[PDB]
């Protein structure tokens, strides 16, 4: 009842195409957007699911000349004779109402997420299984967007085991950092990451204009003298700052912050970007967190008045993420892959102690959003059929 | 006289310096930027010129304690009786004046951009000088930013061309269609690039939410039968638009369009994305421009009402890209390489005749806008010293 159609009809100057469904639920579409979206084969590249139609073809006053329908198909001729069908299911699905547009977003993007803090069980499945397995691989990547972070257990104490993983998603994110990267203690460290010393909350890489999506660390070799990880969910967090400290909320999601990164690593760089610290999307909503104050710049481009403000704002953001209600700690060990938003989540490690040996090693890479979707996207298809 | 300090002194409860240079100018410092900014070997790591400092040792309410000077230096304790030093020029440098800080963003960002239509003259190096030479190199890129493309002749009529390229930039972006990918006509056809067929402007990928800043397009062979290049510039373009028809404007900025690229290349990918097709930044100005016609989606999430304008909309942009004022027409060779701002610049391609032989092929790659401005940071320094 719902994709049969029981009447369509041109309305309103044959603008409009009306279809009231077995249901009795009417939908309208353009008639633009119809001759815009013509699936022939003059229209419309099969092999490639892409539009031929250039714009410049398209009149953006034409109206529907004729139609003619049964339950599963509308046949519409145009005002210069070009010729259209349309299938039900396909123009049921891409109703323009807010009811059927959102579902269709929701299907698409994934929107959900769970906000959450210290009391956080950490979503735990096995390496080997998500490599080997649809059904774990896209309980992984769903869990990883929802959520925000996946921990991967039994991993060999190997090096190659992030890149396994980047290749079940599609492909790695390349840095200057290469396209995985060894955190342990080095001489004339390059990054701060590279040493011993305590790692505060940060996200990764703001000092690209596109920071990494998602992060994976895999723990080759642990210390007991320290090197715990501490996690916090920065929606959370943002969301509980713009309540407590609106003020501090309004700073940090309006300021440009200059973040600089120089030196050499797979190549020689000389990086430098501009980001808000809590990034919001046109309706105000937190989309990125962009913050390592690592690397924050010396540089800071606001008017004098505008600083010590700011940096009032950055400390009431920053205790925040340490409070007890927020963070969640824990410890990896051998074989130990996370895997995390990295948009989202800002991540951090307590500091241990320097020896002649190299006491503690993870595997780093990155992988961008859009990669991980896809895959996603594809997973859910599979594992549902 | 500039650079060179005459006094230096705490100012409004000590959260203040002042300095007075000998040129009697004056600048402010925020004490708490200051102790932030403390470059001493605990608060800042030198082999990775980063920020050891926490936000979390950082007193917001901080003034300084006490303050001496000398011509080049000025040495302050703190009131927890930390001592830092900081150098006359590294100061001066970082001025929080309008005028200081403008300049410093122009040497870190290159914003100057040269706007053109139909009057171009194509910038035009030769490839293997390009290779060889910091000179030719810093002129490619820099011309490249603020003119949104450069030519280079002279390479070979060979595959690889664009990978040499790649590497003097430091790396290129990979992507579902590869490392590097070949311009022909394919059976089976995964995109309409891969056709005979017109490609009317447009930018490439806005089914990535980070499409590629820069494109690299290499021909190895070139047909007689059509095949040309033409070129417009985006900002100009949208300008143009602005002044001429603001809501068609308004709408293009505003509104949300569904990109997407389902398909097996590199590898097997399902792909979207919602962008702006005028991407503005915080200030009004357009940053990037979000548009193909062949990849934008049949789903289409806007209110019903809001089709049929915005469709009118694209048109006028389109028909303002098609103009004799705007578009400059040109046809590649073998051996010639276009290198271009896939944010700014649109492109496209006149239809050509299919054949049972390739009589067309070109190769093409991405890459990152910071990865390309990290080098051109890099080769100003080295060619200017
Ligand atoms: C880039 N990075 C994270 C820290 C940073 O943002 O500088 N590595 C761990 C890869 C060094
Ligand atoms: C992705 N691409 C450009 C066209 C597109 O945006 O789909 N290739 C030329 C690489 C096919
Ligand atoms: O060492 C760790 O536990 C975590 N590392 C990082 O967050 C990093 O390298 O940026
Ligand atoms: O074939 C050409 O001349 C230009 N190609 C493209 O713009 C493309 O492949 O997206
Ligand atoms: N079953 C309806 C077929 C309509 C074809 C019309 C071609 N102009
Ligand atoms: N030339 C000035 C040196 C000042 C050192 C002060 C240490 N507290
Ligand atoms: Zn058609
Ligand atoms: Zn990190
Ligand atoms: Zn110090
Ligand atoms: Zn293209």
């Amino acid at each position: 009842m719902a994709c049969t159609i029981q009447k369509a009809e041109a309305l309103d100057g044959a603008h409009l195409m009306q279809i009231l469904w077995y249901d009795e639920e009417e939908s309208l579409y353009p008639a633009v957007w119809l001759r815009d979206n013509c699936p022939c084969s003059d229209c419309y590249l099969d092999s490639a699911k892409a539009r031929k139609l250039l714009v410049e073809a398209l009149d953006v006053n034409i109206g529907i000349k004729g139609l003619i329908f049964d339950r599963k198909k509308v046949y519409i001729t145009w005002p210069d004779e070009h010729y259209s069908e349309f299938q039900a299911d396909w123009l049921k699905k891409r109703c323009f109402s807010k009811q059927a547009r959102a579902k269709l977003q929701r299907e698409l993007f994934f929107p959900e997420c769970q906000y959450w803090g210290s009391e956080l069980q950490l979503p735990t499945l096995d390496f080997e299984d998500v490599l080997r397995y649809d059904e774990h691989a896209y309980k992984w990547l769903s869990t990883l967007k929802k959520v925000g972070i996946v921990r991967l257990t039994g991993a060999s104490d190997k090096p190659g085991e992030v890149s396994k993983l980047g290749k079940r998603m599609g492909f790695l994110y390349l840095t200057f950092y290469g396209h995985t990267w060894q955190v342990q203690d080095k001489i004339d460290a390059n990054n701060v990451a590279y040493t011993t010393g305590k790692l505060s909350f940060h996200t990764d890489y703001p000092a690209l204009h596109h920071p990494p999506g998602v992060q994976l660390l895999h723990c080759i070799k642990q210390t007991v003298t320290g090197g715990d990880s501490e996690i916090v969910d920065g929606f959370n967090v943002c969301q509980k700052l713009k309540k407590n400290n609106p003020q501090a909320f309004q700073i940090l999601s309006s300021t440009f912050v200059d973040f600089t990164d120089i030196g050499v690593d797979y190549c020689d760089f000389s990086v430098q970007s501009k980001h808000k610290i809590i990034e919001l999307d046109d309706k105000g909503q937190v989309v990125r967190i962009n913050f390592n104050n690592a690397t924050r710049d010396t540089i800071f481009d606001v008017p004098v008045e505008r600083v010590q403000p700011f940096y009032a704002a950055l400390k009431e953001f920053v205790d925040l993420m340490n409070s007890k209600e927020s963070k969640f700690t824990f410890k990896m060990n051998p074989g130990d892959v996370i895997t995390f938003d990295n948009w989202r989540l800002l991540h951090g490690r307590r500091s241990y102690e320097a020896g002649t040996e190299i006491s503690r090693h993870l595997e780093g890479a990155y992988a961008d959003w859009d990669v991980v979707m896809s895959r996603l996207r594809i997973l859910r298809q599979r594992v549902e059929n």
